[PDB]
Parts: structure tokens; sequence; C-alpha cells
DNA sequence: CCCCCCCCTATCGAATCCGTCTAAAGTTA
């Protein structure tokens, strides 16, 4: 319906319209960089601006609950350790799909 | 006590008439 498209457009806006770091957790494989490039072109036309906006987007793959927990705990630890600094922090993190990695566990007794 | 789905079938039933054309052959004082 709309979930991945809305997430991608919001991430593109936050990465370009505010100049902040954003992490994306893609689990179902629903993230193509061509869509992000199209959205950025729809926003602005400078190539270096698009490259800099893309450099603030980090994508990680986690196809089960354990990998997702590992990457989230790694982010927690690194941010809690890096509280002294004031640059490169992540303000928005998007999980592409939580049902993908949770549904296999459920079902039964 | 907990959380998610399935599938097509089978033929029926007849109606309605129209429009005319072509003449030929003399006979017996
Ligand atoms: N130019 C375009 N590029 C990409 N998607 C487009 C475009 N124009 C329209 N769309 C729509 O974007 C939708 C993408 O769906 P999306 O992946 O965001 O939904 P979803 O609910 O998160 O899906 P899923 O359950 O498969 O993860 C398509 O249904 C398509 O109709
Ligand atoms: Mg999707």
């Amino acid at each position: 319906s709309g979930k991945t498209q809305v997430c991608l457009c919001m991430a593109a806006n936050v990465a370009h319209g505010l100049q902040q770091n954003v992490l994306y957790v893609d689990s179902n494989g629903g993230l193509t960089a061509s869509r992000l490039l199209q959205l950025l072109q729809a926003k602005t036309q400078d190539e270096e601006e698009q490259a800099e906006a893309l450099r603030r987007i980090q994508v990680v793959h986690a196809f089960d609950i354990f990998q997702m927990l590992d990457v989230l705990q790694e982010l927690r630890g690194t941010v809690a350790q890096q509280v002294t600094g004031s640059s490169g922090t992540v303000k928005v993190v998007v999980v592409d799909s939580v049902t993908a990695v949770v549904s296999p566990l459920l079902g039964g007794q």
C-alpha cells in the first residue's frame, strides 16, 4: 500500500531538509537506492548536495530477531559512549518491517 | 493462556408468404 514509500520519502526529507544522520534497518529487502535518488532529484538538482545527503543515510540488513537486536544494541552502546561529541549523531532510525522477523517465532504453544 | 487460513456450476428456445403472362386461323356458286 504505502509503508516503504512513506518511510523512504521521510528519510530523504530528513537527510536533505535538515542535514542529519538517519539509520535504516531493511529486513524484507524493500529498499532500492534508485528510489532515494529519484526523490532527491525531485527535491534538488545539485549532484554534490545529493551525494552529501546520501552520505547521512546508513542501511543495515537483519533477517532475524537476533541480528536486529545486535545492531540496535550496538547503536545504543556507540551513542551512549559518544555523548561527548556533537557531530555525526543519529536522530531518526527506521525499521523497514518488524513483522518479517517476528512472525516465524509466533504460532503454536 | 498465546497466533493465523478456502472455494465454481450449468443450456435454452422457432418465426414469417409473395408475385401474372401470352393471340391464332378462311370458306363456300
Ligand atoms: N515511481 C514509483 N516508484 C515506486 N513505487 C511507486 C511509484 N509510483 C507508484 N508506486 C507505488 O509504490 C508502492 C510501493 O509499495 P510499498 O513497498 O511502499 O508498500 P508496503 O505496504 O510497505 O509493501 P510490502 O508489504 O511489500 O513491504 C507500489 O504499490 C506502487 O503502486
Ligand atoms: Mg514494502
